[PDB]
């Protein structure tokens, strides 16, 4: 169970953190993780158990929730997935920093775990520059524009919760938000760096 | 060596360029874009090999008539396209490039010695596409009716035998984009590696 510390990486989607993170692990090549989640959705093909994920079906994987062998769980297209607490201190025993990738719901469902990730929320300027954002991408339609702005304000509103982030970078610009972010966690990587 | 590129067509507005753009937002480390060609003036902030390769119309001419661009087009008069080795670049990354294209560039990338895999995503009906390009495009119903008229040429084509490889109907986005995957499963566990 030694190594480094995990990230729980969070905020709208669309504000930021899928950027930041991609920048994250293209500049630190071996030093960042992603956990085996488990899902209930059949493999594709090349997909292999216990690399790309451990495919276990419903009555299983709710098994194992109930056992509270997971730190995470959500519904996603007619399929269960989650993240085991094995599958972070698997990628913790191979000193990588396992990034755990979560909306609200997964950061809430990972609070009430024994983990001790460093939790980073990644927040647009405002809920209008999201949607600019948003607007200038062609991905919605109003009414699925509105569903995805409203989701973001209820995670913009709680993002300001005392407590529930250590770290909460207002991304004006990529490279602020970035220098912010390897700032946060200069500590866990220069772990993994020299280990 | 390296993943096969991916050519993703279709009617415009009927779901591939919404696709394109939630597989590279969800994913880390797998997909890539190339970096284009264009006779235009860089403008403040545009950095050559990042923005686009910045050229002469000149010189871009004899590249395409050289064989060294997969695609092209021209827009507000100058010269855009995407060349071999920007995409090679990518590949050389371990990266799956994904190539957003009409018809005509399909058929551009279908005459060069690149080896994509050709995904065409389709709207379920034309009136569909109508239905759905009438909710979000501001448009005048004469540009509506050019539109249809496109696309109707381009559903007609994606049935030609071997031109697309996996055809897509984008009945709702998040099933399209759960065959998306499932037809470059293979690719990705390439890149993944
Ligand atoms: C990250 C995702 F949103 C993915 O985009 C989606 C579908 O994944 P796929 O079936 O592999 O295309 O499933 C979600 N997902 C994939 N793995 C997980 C997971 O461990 N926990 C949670 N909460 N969600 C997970
Ligand atoms: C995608 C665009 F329609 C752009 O919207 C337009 C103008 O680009 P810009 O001058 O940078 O706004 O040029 C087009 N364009 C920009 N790059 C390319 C390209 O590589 N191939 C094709 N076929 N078209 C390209």
């Amino acid at each position: 169970m030694s190594g480094p510390r995990p990230v729980v990486l969070s905020g709208p989607s669309g504000a930021g953190k899928s950027t930041l993170l991609k920048r994250l692990l293209q500049e630190h090549s071996g030093i960042f993780g992603f956990s085996v989640s488990h899902t209930t959705r059949n493999p594709r093909p090349g997909e292999e158990n216990g690399k790309d994920y451990y495919f276990v079906t419903r009555e299983v994987m709710q098994r194992d929730i109930a056992a509270g062998d997971f730190i995470e769980h959500a519904e996603f297209s007619g399929n269960l997935y989650g993240t085991s607490k094995v599958a972070v201190q698997a990628v913790q025993a191979m000193n990588r920093i396992c990034v755990l990738d979560v909306d609200l719901q997964g950061v809430r469902n990972i609070k009430a775990t024994d983990l001790r990730p460093i939790y980073i929320s990644v927040q647009p300027p405002s809920l209008h520059v999201l949607e600019q954002r948003l607007r200038q991408r062609n991905t919605e339609t109003e009414e699925s524009l509105v569903k995805r702005l409203a989701a973001a304000q209820a995670d913009m509103e709680s993002s300001k919760e005392p407590g529930l982030f250590d770290v909460v970078i207002i991304n004006d610009s990529l490279d602020q938000a970035y220098a912010e972010l390897k700032e946060a966690l200069s500590e866990e990587i220069k772990k993994a760096q020299r280990t």
